[PDB]
This record gives C-alpha cells, sequence and structure tokens, in this order.
C-alpha cells in the first residue's frame, strides 16, 4: 500500500534504493518482482552467510553492487516486461521491514511528419507509453486516430485540412512526458 511511484524511461538504467543506513542490521535482504501478467521473480541476498540466490535470470534485474548499507536493485536497460511491484524485504533480529516500489515504463513515440494531397499534413506518434497529445498550429479541421496496443502502448495518427489560403506552413507538436517534438511541414 505505502509505496514510491517510479517512472523510467525504455532502454535507460534504473536503480531501487531499499535503505541506505549503516544502522539496520539486515541479515536477510529479497527483492519480490511482479508484473500484471508475467511471471514473478526474486533476487535474495544472506548478509550474514554473505551468499545469494536468483529467479530473475534473463530479466535483466540484479544488485547494483553486493548488499550491505545500501541495499539496491538494478535494471540494467528498462524495458517493458519490467513494468511492475518492486518489494525490498528486509529480515533484522527484531523484525520485519519493507519498502515498496510501483515501476512504471515509458515509452517515447516514434514520429513522423508529412504533406499530404489537397493542403493536407500527416503527424504520427508510433506507439507511445503514455499516448502523446498531438496538436496542430494552426487550427485546423482534423482527425486524430489513436489505436491501443496489447504492449500498453498507443499510436495516435492525424490528418488536417486547412480552410485559410493564407496557410502554407502548419506546425505539429507531438507532447509526451519524455519529451516534447515539433516539426514544421510545408503545405502542397
Ligand atoms: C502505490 O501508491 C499509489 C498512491 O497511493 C497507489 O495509487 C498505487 O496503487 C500503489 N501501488 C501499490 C503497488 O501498492
Ligand atoms: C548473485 O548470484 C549470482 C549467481 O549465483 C552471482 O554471479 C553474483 O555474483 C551474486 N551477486 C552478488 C551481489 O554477490
Ligand atoms: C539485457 O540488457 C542488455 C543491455 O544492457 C540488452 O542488450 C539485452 O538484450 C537485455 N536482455 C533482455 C532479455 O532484456
Ligand atoms: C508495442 O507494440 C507496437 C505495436 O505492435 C510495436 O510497434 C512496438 O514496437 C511495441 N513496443 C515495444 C516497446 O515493444
Ligand atoms: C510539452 O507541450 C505541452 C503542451 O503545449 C506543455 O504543456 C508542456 O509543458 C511541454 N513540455 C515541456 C517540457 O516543454
Amino acid at each position: 500500500q505505502v509505496n514510491t511511484t517510479m517512472s523510467v524511461q525504455m532502454d535507460k538504467k534504473a536503480l531501487l534504493c531499499c535503505f541506505s543506513s549503516p544502522l539496520i542490521n539486515a541479515v536477510l535482504i529479497t527483492w519480490i518482482i511482479k508484473h500484471r501478467h508475467l511471471p514473478s521473480c526474486t533476487i535474495a541476498y544472506n548478509l550474514d552467510k554473505k551468499t545469494n540466490e536468483t529467479s530473475c535470470l534473463g530479466r535483466n534485474i540484479t544488485w547494483a553492487s553486493t548488499p550491505d548499507h545500501s541495499p539496491e536493485l538494478q535494471i540494467s536497460a528498462v524495458a517493458l516486461q519490467h513494468e511492475g511491484t518492486y518489494t525490498c524485504e528486509i529480515v533484522t533480529p527484531e523484525g520485519n521491514l519493507e519498502k515498496v516500489y510501483d515501476l512504471q515504463v515509458l515509452v517515447p513515440p516514434e514520429v513522423t511528419y508529412f504533406p499530404g494531397k489537397n493542403r493536407t499534413a500527416v503527424c504520427e506518434a508510433m506507439a507511445g507509453k503514455p499516448a502523446a497529445q498531438i496538436s496542430w498550429t494552426p487550427d485546423g479541421d482534423c482527425v486524430t486516430k489513436s489505436e491501443s496496443h496489447s504492449n500498453g502502448t498507443v499510436t495516435v495518427r492525424s490528418t488536417c485540412h486547412w480552410e485559410q489560403n493564407n496557410v502554407s506552413v502548419v506546425s505539429c507538436l507531438v507532447s509526451h512526458s519524455t519529451g516534447n517534438q515539433s516539426l514544421s511541414i510545408e503545405l502542397s
């Protein structure tokens, strides 16, 4: 329930801090990783016996470094499969402690822009997470179509037409939390 929401972009490295203190007497540290559909996996470290185990092979999930006073999980390269709950269960001589992360994966859209026939322009934001928002300058008569994909990404495709014959150059803004992208299009 009490958790840290964390947003990480595709292909970037993510670091999930369990705690950072020389005072916490951790005997065993376990990360439990849960997904909506994908099966769960675990990385565990025995600080007493200096031994470790993993059921996360092929998921690019490891200990950032050997855990001591700053136990930290590392995702070397974030991918859609990484979205889920990351729970750090700490066993100390006094009892149990926990740190929960809710990891969200952001996918930047792949954009394209092009003029069409009869003073139309097309702006597309391919497979973004969340869906990108497309806006035009100046205002046109547009049709925007969004397609949700099974991986959680959304493709947005916009086609406009401008009445005013004083309009020769149009601008498309593709807004996204990972960064805005805009380009101007010369009408036919
Ligand atoms: C994390 O906390 C937020 C805000 O309270 C909540 O919306 C979300 O569902 C929680 N997630 C988990 C995995 O507990
Ligand atoms: C964890 O286990 C793997 C496989 O047994 C090992 O290669 C790795 O060095 C261990 N990690 C740490 C932080 O000791
Ligand atoms: C693991 O990450 C590396 C880059 O650090 C990447 O080349 C590889 O394809 C990734 N493997 C999986 C299964 O995600
Ligand atoms: C998500 O699905 C779309 C549509 O199949 C695909 O174009 C895109 O490459 C996928 N995204 C990722 C990050 O796998
Ligand atoms: C991206 O564009 C939107 C819409 O104009 C704006 O609200 C937002 O501040 C922009 N983001 C950045 C980082 O400039």
